[PDB]
């Protein structure tokens, strides 16, 4: 209907907006865990909560939050000309989280040397990758309906 | 004029891509940085290009590349209704754009204490909640002519 224009935008709207928020906070959660990283070796001092002191702690909700917010994101089914794309970031998602879920398990057991060994990087590029198609394609929508 | 719209959203348009371009690759930065620094310790191993070897070096050109994004940003005026949010956003811009500039200083010359007492987070936050406004205001736009 003509006016369903403002429901099928609202919701290309938050789909785009809790999405970006994701990405937002697994990349907030990557940069906690390597101060957390960085300082698990000559700058230690801390006693206080030793290795999930502060950083590790941080790094445990900024991931907590990008799941919740993703959480949001897949409850909404996506429209037929974006299914194609939302799985491919939905796939994307899945590696990158789980990276980062096993980084946090590393830096509580001490395990320094998986932590560096898991190569974090190609799964955060294949993300971002997935992330500037749905937008191209989310973008496109709005252009093909002015 | 009627026709203006799409000279005007496609500005709006670019505004943000941009925008959100930068703050994607200082938070990439940031990471590349503490996969330096935590490695430049114990598990340092890799004697080509001893410090500037591998993420060292990603990480000049992530913030290289954010420059490169912004400075279209900033070349483009802002809209009247735009100017006191684009402000606050240049300003927050500058102060983290420098602090991570410094921590490639800090990097380079092995100045581990000065890296780790940098205060890099609150100006990281304080430039996302910028960035939240700016999106705000920016949306509102939109919605504020459909």
């Amino acid at each position: 209907m003509n006016q369903q224009g403002f429901v099928i935008s609202n919701e290309l709207r938050q789909q785009q907006s809790e999405l970006t928020s994701t990405w937002d906070l697994m990349l907030q959660t990557r940069i906690n865990l390597s101060r957390s990283a960085a300082r698990m070796m000559m700058d230690a001092s801390n006693q206080q909560s030793s290795a999930k002191t502060d950083l590790l702690q941080n790094a445990k909700t900024t991931l907590a939050q990008a799941a919740a917010h993703y959480a949001n994101f897949k409850n909404m089914t996506p429209l037929p000309a974006m299914a194609e794309a939302s799985a491919n970031v939905d796939e994307k998602y899945q590696r990158y989280q789980a990276a980062l879920a096993e980084l946090i398990q590393f830096l509580d057991n001490g395990n320094m040397d998986a932590y560096f060994a898991q190569p974090t990087q190609g799964m955060q590029n294949a993300l971002g990758e997935a992330l500037g198609n749905y937008a191209r394609v989310s973008e496109n929508l709005y252009r093909q309906t002015f």
